[PDB]
């Protein structure tokens, strides 16, 4: 009972990384239009902020996260630094809402060299934030005893990065728990998926009293990435559905994945939450015998609260049109005659070329919108 | 730190569902032969058991369960039942090494030690399971565990059918069901919010002794606890047990085997063996972490039949695409084969733009070794 009152499942917010964790993606190269349109996207959806690669990382970094912060977003632009006064200026001239100052342990001088970081970027009247990297590995007292001091000196939050992608939600659950008792700031966590923990620390970590989660739209990002923008979204709605259907445009997911699926050339996976091929499918027949209620019974995410229009009760192996047809009728998509057409056309140069899979019926109808 | 003591994560059992969960899978329509070939890999790769769709199915549920129950695989192969004196009695005539029996207050528990007795004289493995468990009162359902144990089954089973369940609120059912019950326990979890995973390896710190799992995770919609997932977490916690248990360097094959079987991609992003999972940056976004990459390598490639991270610099176009992702995987390419792989991948792209999915596409039909 007691410690519900400290959780965030709620009342969060999002900082989204496809255009900094993103860029560690292996197919992602970004260029200064392409960013443009995600971040646009990414306030039109209604994330609180987005973090961008830092500054002092390129000349055309330095130059994209101005025009950035010249589009007039809803959504708080973030920026990180190393921790020199050298690179500290350069973000605050950018025009960002927010500085992360990132160290790692992964001891007294620490201390005093964040100290003058911080009170730099606090006296022009920017966001900061202070992080470590690869925290689960880092010495656990002289962690805590370092958040504790940048905490008397006055930051915006504090950052928890699972960099290396080893923690466990108990694990995670536990420390920021403590986190929460040593600081009196915000608590932001960034969460690598390498073992399948990221959606599950991010939510741990929102029950011990994390105010802030990144993510990435697909996940993407170094190595099989972070905490997924929509797999975070999918799991907080079944928490509380009228908080995320209210706070997010979360119809326009899937046009949100597929500019990114376009822009780093992958396919988006037949088992992508909500998005994928197979997200809102039941079996049908002999194996829909295997439970012992009704298929429709488990329904925790309802179709029409990401723009789609039913589960698809698949009995056979639909293919040619009626795969098509059935996959964009899910999706809203009212698709003309001619459209319908091209799509058959398409298709066939497709199956005559390689034999036919289930991603390429989303891949040939990616073009298409509701 | 006692409840250290209660912990199986080094000491547990897979239940692959591949053949029973996978035949859920929107596109999954396997044949006797692709059931055989799928349970011999399966046997070879070091799982415990296996589980098939229950023989009272369909005609062809039943021939195919008393096929491979015939291969002399080391494995044990299970299926499951309703709570039903004909579906058990069906069922043991399989051969078949253990029965579920699955449920959904006093009627429950006189027909169920009615089976359950049954099962046991004939001297079959029995497994007692609630489907929607964390939809159930919980009362009840703890209550209805410890009359069956009291009877007297091999193991009992938590699932989380609809996918809602939490981690911490599975850790605290496990823990409670290994105080309430004295045998072993299985967890079966679903994937919709993405805890499948997480749930599966909290339940094991809290005491289950066997995970079901699938190959890449297929079933009913998005799936349940995929088996190279499970894999790889548990390495992290003990690459010792892990490496020498399973064969790791046939996960692979296995996937590629299913793959085809349901006609799907392997994702991306697919841990262990996606295109992706094994890749740094190079380039002044390896500039965004402050430790060189290869500092951030959990999984060691070599331990997974992989001979490097992949550094990426630029985008690799064409067949220097599918050289690197083929001496990652250990393909020994000859020259024939080369020509071949450059002549599809391009009879590709002059279709449509290549996806980054396509090269481990064109690279399906290659064995490592
Ligand atoms: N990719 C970096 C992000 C750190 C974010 C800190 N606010 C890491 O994994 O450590
Ligand atoms: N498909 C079933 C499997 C139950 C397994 C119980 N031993 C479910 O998701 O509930
Ligand atoms: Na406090
Ligand atoms: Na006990
Ligand atoms: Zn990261
Ligand atoms: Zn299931």
């Amino acid at each position: 009972n007691p410690s519900d009152f400290l959780s965030r499942v709620n009342n969060f917010s999002i900082i989204e990384s496809t255009l900094r964790e993103g860029e560690q993606f292996a197919n992602a190269f970004f260029d200064t239009e392409k960013k443009i349109q995600i971040a646009k996207a990414l306030d039109n959806f209604g994330v609180d902020y987005i973090e961008l690669t830092s500054p002092v990382a390129s000349e055309q970094s330095r130059q994209d996260c101005e025009a950035i912060c010249k589009l007039g977003l809803k959504c708080k632009i973030l920026t990180h630094i190393r921790c020199h006064m050298d690179d500290a200026r350069v973000a605050v001239e950018t025009g960002v809402d927010g500085v992360d100052v990132v160290i790692g342990t992964s001891m007294t001088y620490i201390i005093d060299s964040a100290t003058e970081v911080i009170n730099f970027v606090k006296s022009k009247g920017i966001e900061v934030r202070f992080s470590s990297e690869d925290s689960f590995r880092s010495d656990l007292v002289d962690l805590l005893s370092l958040y504790k001091a940048v905490d008397k000196i006055g930051v915006n939050r504090v950052g928890i990065a699972d960099t290396v992608g080893c923690a466990t939600p108990r694990q995670v659950y536990d420390l920021i728990r403590t986190l929460r008792g040593v600081v009196s700031c915000d608590i932001e966590c960034h969460f690598h998926n390498d073992t399948g923990m990221a959606i599950a620390n991010a939510y741990c970590a929102l029950e011990a009293g994390a105010t802030h989660i990144d993510t990435s739209i697909l996940g993407i990002g170094e190595r099989n990435g972070i905490t997924p923008l929509g797999a975070l979204l999918a799991r907080m709605y079944v928490t509380d559905r009228e908080y995320i259907t209210h706070k997010y445009k979360l119809n326009q997911l899937r046009e949100l994945e597929n500019l990114v699926a376009d822009a780093v050339e992958v396919q988006i996976p037949f088992n992508n939450y909500i998005t994928g091929m197979c997200a809102f499918t039941h079996k049908a027949g002999i194996h829909a015998k295997a439970i012992l209620a009704n298929p429709s019974t488990y329904e925790i995410l309802k179709p029409e609260d990401f723009g789609m229009s039913r589960y698809v009760h698949v009995g056979s192996r639909l293919t040619g049109w009626n795969a098509i047809k059935s996959r964009a009728e899910q999706l809203n998509l009212h698709l003309t005659d001619a459209q319908a057409k091209e799509l058959t056309v398409r298709i066939k140069k497709l199956a005559d070329v390689r034999t036919l899979a289930m991603d390429d019926v989303d891949r040939v109808l990616r073009e298409y919108h509701a």
